[PDB]
């Protein structure tokens, strides 16, 4: 079974977590049809989604809301998760105690599933999860942990073999917790392995709606890590997931004619340009950002699930 009982305490003050949450045109305590957007590594909320799911979710009738954990999602993924959990609590109450969808890119999906795994209170407040290129198993493209160059805290934790991904799995987090759709690509140049269309894939969750784009669009279809978020194909799948009565996208809602890898058709010209360039701010943030030679320690609520792994203060013990 999943962790149960009370939510772990936050390491950050509620006022600090509140400061990282924004909604377009409303206060979080009084917002109509919010959607919470959780960004990828090296970016803010606006940097991940200004060119795609902020205008697209508004056009679908949602008020776009987002978190921007500092610095640019490079800090401890466990802290980035505090921003999300607090945001869901606020937006749920602020919209009349109605569940809301969560839509994520890259690390953002790892953050969402970490939050659902270890903070039980939000399970009843997240209507559904729509994750684009989530790296629940991390990525093996960064190399093994013992050969990793100095890297940001969350980059360590997204490396396959990390204590964080170990703990997520052992606490039960590789199974969906709310109705979840995962859209990913075998041609992902950041997160691998993704080629099997099977539980080996880093984006796969048991009992979830697992959509490898090539399984629908064919082997020559090509979308990269950012294109998994921004493409017109991704929009049709995401639209299906957001509207489905089951909380998961449905194969009947999309098909081979939707297999367009370019930025979503409804985006403005300026937006399409920014969507193609989505990654560049992330790389600049990683050059200027924190770097260390070890993986951040697991917080107490997660430590018992990765006994034996090595973090900055040493080997995790029972
Ligand atoms: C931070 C890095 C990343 O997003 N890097 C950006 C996207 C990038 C793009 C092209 C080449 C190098 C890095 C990362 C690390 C582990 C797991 C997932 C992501
Ligand atoms: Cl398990
Ligand atoms: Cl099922």
């Amino acid at each position: 079974a999943l962790p149960s009982g009370s939510d772990p305490a936050f390491s950050q003050p509620k006022s600090v977590l509140d400061a990282g949450l924004t909604c377009q045109g409303a206060s979080p305590s009084s917002v109509s049809k919010p959607i919470l957007l959780v960004p990828g590594t090296g970016t803010t909320g606006p940097q991940s989604f200004d060119s795609n799911w902020i205008p697209l979710s508004a056009q679908l009738g949602y008020t776009p809301c987002w978190i921007s954990p500092p610095p640019f999602m490079l800090n401890d993924t466990q802290v980035n998760t505090e921003y999300m959990v607090n945001a869901i609590t606020t937006l749920y109450a602020g919209s009349g105690n109605n569940k809301l969808p969560v839509l994520t890119w890259s690390q953002g999906g790892l953050v969402a599933q970490w939050g659902l795994t270890f903070f039980p209170s939000i399970r009843s407040k997240v209507d559904r999860l729509m994750a684009f290129a989530p790296d629940y198993k991390g990525t093996v493209l960064a190399g093994p942990l013992d050969a990793l160059a100095v890297s940001a805290p969350s980059v360590w934790q997204q490396t396959t073999g990390s204590a964080l991904t170990t703990a997520l799995r052992n606490a039960g987090g590789l199974t969906q917790i709310v109705p979840t759709t995962n859209l990913y690509s075998a041609t992902d140049e950041i997160c691998q392995p993704q080629v099997s269309n099977s539980p080996l894939d880093s984006s796969y969750l048991f009992n979830g709606k697992n959509v490898q784009a090539q399984a629908v669009c064919g082997p020559l279809f090509v979308i990269d890590h950012a294109g998994s978020l921004t493409s017109q194909f991704s929009y049709v799948v995401g639209r299906s997931a957001l509207r489905s009565t089951t909380g998961q996208a449905r194969s009947a809602d999309y098909g081979i004619t939707d297999c367009n890898p370019l930025p979503a058709n409804d985006l403005t010209p300026e937006q399409k340009v920014a969507a193609a360039a989505l990654l560049a701010p992330g790389v600049a943030a990683i050059v200027a950002g924190p770097k260390q030679n070890c993986e951040p320690d697991l917080m107490p609520y997660a430590r018992p699930f990765a006994v034996g792994k090595r973090t900055c203060s040493g080997i995790v013990t029972p």
